[PDB]
């Protein structure tokens, strides 16, 4: 099996660690884990196409598309690589993340292993939002946290 | 060609971003970059196994060492392959690191994307210390900074 994480940080308090595992190349890819401070309901949760935290969470650039797709939610057919969807904060201020994807893998050309992990201010609208944005970045707004995504033991 | 970048964060004072750029795949990859907060002389700088942030460098893990050889310097064959030697921090605490090495590589087995990049409290004695230290870390000292590897644009 192959492992990953991340340890999402920011200027805020919004910060988290989030696991990967992969028990077959072309297997799904189980996500798991916890982010605290943030406010209450849905945050946008995307893979970005680079390891580049130099100017934050800013340089890591676009969500991770090598496909040349346009954005949506992780059940969508037409979606960025980097689409998870969204994470959801309970009333305390916690989202226990729990996913299973696909699309993303941790080897070969879907690898997410050195990209960035982003969690955002507000909802991904899942590409519904009927604005050029929608399209892009599913209008999630700021960057409250993020990490490289490193390999695991 | 292949670029990755690491942005090195520790508990101390110590911090930098180091570049990496593999013009070719059968090919050296030039590493440079500032580092500064260090003491003034030479301190081990090291490639690690792990992506793993979550302990700080300590969740690193050891050096990274895909084929299983002992501790030494960058011109030794016997080295492991995270091992890039020393930098050297002048007096005001700043170290222009400039290094090339074709041992380390940003594709394929050697492949450092997604671990972690360490710089230590001391000087590694590049394995000539005659103790079983030396043949493991080089007697480098703690871990005073690090950082994940990640892709860059
Ligand atoms: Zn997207
Ligand atoms: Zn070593």
């Amino acid at each position: 099996a192959t492992k990953a994480v991340c340890v999402l940080k920011g200027d805020g308090p919004v910060q988290g660690i989030i696991n990967f595992e992969q028990k077959e190349s072309n297997g799904p890819v189980k996500v798991w884990g916890s982010i605290k401070g943030l406010t209450e309901g849905l945050h946008g949760f995307h893979v970005h196409e680079f390891g580049d935290n130099t100017a934050g969470a800013t340089s890591a650039g676009p969500h991770f598309n090598p496909l040349s797709r346009k954005h949506g939610g992780p059940k969508d057919e037409e979606r960025h690589v980097g689409d998870l969807g969204n994470v959801t904060a309970d009333k305390d201020g916690v989202a226990d993340v729990s996913i299973e994807d696909s699309v993303i893998s941790l080897s070969g050309d879907h690898c997410i292993i050195g990209r960035t992990l982003v969690v955002h201010e507000k909802a991904d609208d899942l590409g519904k939002g009927g604005n050029e944005e929608s399209t892009k970045t599913g209008n999630a707004g700021s960057r409250l946290a993020a990490g490289v995504i490193g390999i695991a033991q």
